[PDB]
Order: structure tokens, then C-alpha cells, then sequence
């Protein structure tokens, strides 16, 4: 219903069945009504659906995420890999590296004793490792508002369950099932980018 599917063999992913699957985590941000962590959703949108645009002008030309870098590093010559939907994707592993981050963390219990309730540990460690070197000091302030502003734990949690009849423990199981297909995609679309010399450091 929102798993992605299996990593094939030849590490080639097809590239309609991933945005349509990454295309469900954006309402997760959603889930208390009032929207969380606004910055990491509104890029992990804008740039699916900057990616879904040069996709669907010919599916059988992109049809795996390695086919878009192939064809508009031949297209674009000396300015790939920094256009298109090279770019939008670099961004977006990024967003979704966040959110791969944040829900192990808090699946493995890691937390601090003195704000068990909060989520604040978490998504700090996720945005270190996923987005921070990539953020200028502007934009790391922006970054902050949306972590003094995080749910409680507890509340996101029973958001996740959406009108569910389902334990905390259940509920993490669920995620960590999720965690399983989510993980090795990411980690190949990044192997792929070092791989492509896809890869920029640039900061925002
Ligand atoms: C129930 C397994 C799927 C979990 C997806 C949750 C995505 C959370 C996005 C966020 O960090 O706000």
C-alpha cells in the first residue's frame, strides 16, 4: 500500500514505480493536521514532481533512475550534472535520506532520557547526516524553526496509525518493515550518484 518495491538484482530502478512510491511520503508530514518539518516536505515534492515531468515526456527513455543520468548527461554536456531532473533527484535523495534517518533512529529507541516525549535527537541526527552540509546559514535557521516546532513523540507516533486500533510497538514494527526496501533504494541511488560523478556540493 506505500512499501517500495524490492531492489532488482542489477540494482537498476525503474523509474515510474519509484516517484509513484515516494509520492505517499510527502502526506506523512501531514498527518497532525497542521503540516511538520515544512522545508524537507516542500523539496522532496517540488522535486518529484520535477523529475515525474521529464520522466513522462518518454517513459521508455527513462525508464530506470541510471537511464535519467545517461540521457541528460548526453544532452546537456558540460553543465550535467548540475540540470533536470539529475538535479531534482540529487536533491531529493537527500530529503529522503532525512527521513530514512529519522525513523530508524527512533525505531532503534534512540533518544534523550531527559525528553523521552520529544523527537528533537532525532531529526537532529537526521538532518546532520542527510541535508546540513548542504545548507547555508540561512537556510540552517529556517532548518531550526522547523525542529523547535516538532511534534511530541507520542502524538506522531498515533498519527502515524491514522484511526487505527494499534500499539506503539506495532506501529514501529510497521515502520521498520517500511525501512527494509526504503533503505537499499536510497542507498543505491547514492552509490549510483558517486558512481556517475552525479554528485555536487554546492550549499543553498
Ligand atoms: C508506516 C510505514 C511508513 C512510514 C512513512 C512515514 C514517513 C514519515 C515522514 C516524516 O518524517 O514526517
Amino acid at each position: 500500500e506505500h512499501l517500495l518495491r524490492p531492489l532488482p538484482a542489477d540494482k537498476q530502478i525503474e523509474t515510474g514505480p519509484f516517484l509513484e512510491a515516494v509520492s505517499h511520503l510527502p502526506p506523512f508530514f501531514d498527518c497532525l493536521g497542521s503540516p511538520v518539518f515544512t522545508p524537507i516536505k516542500a523539496d522532496i515534492s517540488g522535486n518529484i514532481t520535477k523529475i515525474k515531468a521529464v520522466y513522462d515526456t518518454n517513459p521508455t527513455k527513462f525508464r530506470t533512475l541510471q537511464n535519467i543520468l545517461e540521457v541528460e548527461k548526453e544532452m546537456y554536456g558540460a553543465e550535467w550534472p548540475k540540470v533536470g531532473a539529475t538535479l531534482a533527484l540529487m536533491w531529493l535523495k537527500r530529503g529522503l535520506r532525512f527521513i530514512q534517518v529519522f525513523l530508524q533512529s527512533i525505531c532503534d529507541g534512540e533518544r534523550d532520557e531527559n525528553h523521552p516525549n520529544l523527537i528533537r535527537v532525532n531529526a537532529t541526527k537526521a538532518y546532520e547526516m542527510a541535508l546540513k552540509k548542504y545548507h547555508g546559514w540561512i537556510v540552517q535557521k529556517i532548518f531550526q524553526a522547523a525542529l523547535y516546532a516538532a511534534p511530541y513523540k507520542s502524538d506522531f507516533l498515533k498519527a502515524l496509525s491514522k484511526g487505527q486500533n494499534v500499539t506503539e510497538e506495532e506501529c514501529l514494527e510497521k515502520v521498520r518493515l517500511f525501512l527494509v526496501n526504503y533503505t537499499a533504494t536510497i542507498d543505491v541511488i547514492y552509490e549510483m550518484y558517486t558512481r556517475m560523478n552525479a554528485e555536487l556540493n554546492y550549499k543553498v
